[PDB]
């Protein structure tokens, strides 16, 4: 017997960047959110951290430009905003994982299942805030 061979190529758009990232790490103080999801938009970034008590919070949505990019590699973008002169670095990681480097911290993380040809929409809320989950 044979084992059929077929790979081809997908002309459907296919962006390894795009969807929502867990970054459910360990949490912190009252600013240190039990869990953190990002999610990315069309030409805006926006996180998520899912507060103890509130739920996910989606914060005010940052926009992105594409400095540099791959068909399926990595991708270097800029934001834009109070935090626009700060470039940070996006590369393919194992499993079918993300590696998201900003000042020089490398973090992995990993795609959640939604969307999944599901429209959902993005939530609004302004906190006035300055938490910081951190290292």
């Amino acid at each position: 017997m044979i084992m059929v061979s077929g790979c081809q190529q997908q002309k459907e758009e296919t962006p390894f960047y795009y969807g929502t990232w867990d970054e459910g790490r360990a949490p912190g103080p009252t600013d240190g959110v039990k869990s953190a999801t990002v999610t990315f938009t069309e030409d805006e970034v926006v996180e998520t951290e899912v507060m103890e008590g509130r739920g996910e919070v989606q914060l005010p949505f940052m926009a992105y430009k594409v400095i540099s990019q791959s068909t399926d590699g990595s991708i270097e973008i800029q934001y834009l905003g109070p935090y626009y002169p700060l470039k940070s670095t996006l590369k393919r990681g194992e499993n079918g994982t993300l590696i998201w480097e900003q000042n020089g911290q490398r973090k992995t993380m990993t795609r959640i299942e939604s969307k999944t040809g599901r429209e959902e929409k993005d939530e609004k809320s302004k906190s006035l805030e300055h938490h910081h989950h951190h290292h």
